[PDB]
């Protein structure tokens, strides 16, 4: 319904270095995306909650941003347990969707 | 946060089979929870809103219901294509928490 584009959907990099994925939603979502991580067999993490918001117990090495339409999720300095998919969803309207993911992996 | 506990982790029925598969919350949750499907490499889709409400086209074999800390998602009909792996996520405070995960097989 609100679709959401994620970019990359396959990133590989090396421990240390600075990552960037993106969102895009079609309607302005106003701030209203949060972020999550799915590590390998587990349920999702939510990291980041409106846009903003770093969640209790998430490293400070992620952070997020975001007006409108864009937005974005750094991963400052990559370690290994980072090695997951990375999801963005909209809240402002029902249904809720879901970008359709980053794999991140290291090389 | 608050802690979720999905039941069953697995579970196997060939199709046509009622399966049932639960959600308790740690608290009162009072009514927020959702209820996710997510097949295998693709974004989680949100099936059930706030314990009861189908969301656009998702199909009238699911329901949900539920009020507290007990929760009851049930699949009436079996199919091929609902091999996934199901979530609840409570939302009435942060952490954003989810359930474990029932993995459904086809036997």
């Amino acid at each position: 319904d609100i679709q959401m584009t994620q970019s990359p959907s396959s990133l590989s990099a090396s421990v240390g270095d600075r990552v960037t994925i993106t969102c895009q939603a079609s309607q302005d979502i106003i701030k209203y995306l949060n972020w999550y991580q799915q590590t390998p067999g587990k349920a999702p993490k939510l990291l980041i909650y409106e846009a903003s918001n770093l969640q209790a117990g998430v490293p400070s090495r992620f952070s997020g941003s975001g007006s409108g339409t864009d937005y974005t999720f750094t991963i400052s300095s990559l370690q290994p347990e980072d090695i997951a998919t990375y999801y963005c969803q909209q809240y402002q309207s029902l249904p809720y969707t879901f970008g359709q993911g980053t794999k991140l992996q290291i090389t």
